[PDB]
């Protein structure tokens, strides 16, 4: 066949099956045959919360939905579906801005996040995506005190013909990353992806470590890191929201990757993250393949979520 909108949406809809049970098309059974009254909005709120949309974001959706329904004096609950699609779409549109890594030498992505939420996999998928676009990639193994994490990137780089800058276990992360930027410049690398420590220290130590790295990058390039990317796991519920808060306060994020959307029946995390922080969501993980780490587009996501 050929690539088509229909084929793409068929797959995207399927990947969100579990989440669509409660959100988007999931709303249809909830509204069917009901009138609009306080009980209805309460049932909707409960459904939103159970899907991990989060109390504050749920409250905002319900308030805005109520106002919209009042402007039209809707009476039938079924008609709320369209307004909800619009309201939840508005939340996501504010953080729709795909990552553009072009035109730098190198474009530096500082990858932050806890270990175990898909950060290491996201590094591999992004590196391959950039190569598939015709860009050269290098990695920096900046999680220097975890031999396992360093060896993981080193072996992967070796097998995939991608250079990986790494030093002995216990090396200074800032120095590994400094050396990596230098190596990347010397080798005309388009994108450098730098891993960082995800075995959470205490907050002060996390802040110190990350600020140290950024400062050291700026000893070479005032624009590095061009992107500070958090990776969080959508199936972890409010853990992902709290993790975003922690890292955003520690270093200041510029982009978010949200993994494992296909793995949970409570897909509200994306709305909570969007609403709470207003940081662009660069990519969403909706499957195991490289291409399944999809650049995030709000309208397409909403269409898939709400399509019955």
């Amino acid at each position: 066949e050929k690539p088509t909108k229909e084929g793409f949406f068929a797959r995207l809809k399927r990947s969100l099956l579990k989440t669509k049970e409660n959100l988007g098309s999931g709303f249809i059974s909830l509204f069917r045959g009901k009138k609009i009254d306080d009980d209805l909005f309460e049932e909707l709120e409960e459904q939103l919360l159970i899907a991990d949309v989060g109390v504050e974001t749920t409250r905002k959706i319900i308030t805005n939905l109520t106002e919209g329904a009042s402007r039209k004096q809707l009476r039938d609950a079924e008609a709320l579906y369209g307004l909800l699609k619009e309201e939840m779409g508005e939340i996501l549109a504010k953080v729709d801005e795909p990552l553009n890594v072009e035109g730098k030498a190198p474009f530096v992505i500082l990858m932050v996040g806890v270990n175990g939420v898909g950060k290491t996999t996201t590094i591999g998928k992004l590196a391959r995506q950039f190569e598939q676009q015709g860009k050269s990639v290098m990695l920096a193994a900046g999680d220097t005190f975890r031999a396992a994490a360093v060896e993981q990137l080193q072996v992967w780089g070796q097998r995939n013909n991608i250079p990986v800058i790494a030093q002995h276990t216990g090396a200074d992360s800032a120095s590994v990353i400094f050396d990596a930027i230098q190596a990347a410049k010397a080798r005309n690398i388009d994108v450098l992806i730098a891993d960082t420590a995800g075995r959470l220290q205490n907050k002060s130590h996390l802040m110190e470590e990350l600020k140290k790295i950024v400062r050291v990058m700026k000893k070479l390039d005032v624009e590095a890191p061009h992107e500070v990317m958090l990776t969080i796991d959508a199936s972890t519920g409010q853990n992902a929201v709290s993790q975003a808060k922690l890292f955003h306060e520690a270093v200041g994020l510029t982009g978010i990757t949200l993994t494992k959307l296909d793995g949970t029946a409570k897909g509200g995390v994306i709305f909570s993250v969007a609403d709470q922080f207003g940081i662009p969501i660069r990519y969403i993980g909706v499957g195991e393949r490289i291409e399944d780490l999809r650049p995030f587009k709000a309208d397409d996501f909403i269409e898939a979520l709400f399509a019955r």
